[PDB]
């Protein structure tokens, strides 16, 4: 019965009508995440639904929103991204996704492992990279 409070803003920020992702709507999303206990998880789940959209223009906009949340929301968001739920969502996107979408998601992962390298609680992204490399996936 419950609706995700991020769904509406995430849709406008990543609309197919947009020439590019709306940054004003991105920063408002980042600020909103930090206002509630469930903000990080609610937002990440909403983002991943848009990353899974049929139109790659929508999926590309969603990945820049994902990157902005990891950049601006701090450890609380990094912990959400460091989950089995995200790892499942990553392999589901890489197996069905457009090459342009796969390129961007894998690029973000390489950036995150470098950013998370000094935190042992944030090792999951590096573990996902190693696991995907065993399956023959390349990470430039």
């Amino acid at each position: 019965f419950a609706t995700n409070p991020f769904d509406q803003d995430v849709e406008k920020a990543t609309s197919e009508m947009n020439t590019a992702e709306d940054w004003g709507l991105i920063l408002d999303i980042c600020d909103k995440v930090g206002q509630s206990r469930t903000g990080p998880k609610d937002c990440l789940r909403s983002i991943m639904r848009r990353v899974n959209h049929k139109d790659p223009h929508v999926a590309m906009q969603a990945l820049t929103l994902l990157g902005a949340c990891v950049s601006n929301c701090g450890k609380i968001f990094h912990l959400e991204v460091c989950s089995r739920d995200f790892a499942s969502e990553v392999s589901n996107v890489l197996n069905k996704g457009h090459p342009k979408v796969c390129e961007k998601l894998k690029a973000l992962m390489v950036e995150w492992t470098d950013e998370f390298k000094n935190d042992p609680q944030l090792s999951l992204i590096s573990a996902m990279i190693k696991n995907l490399k065993e399956q023959g996936v390349t990470f430039p």
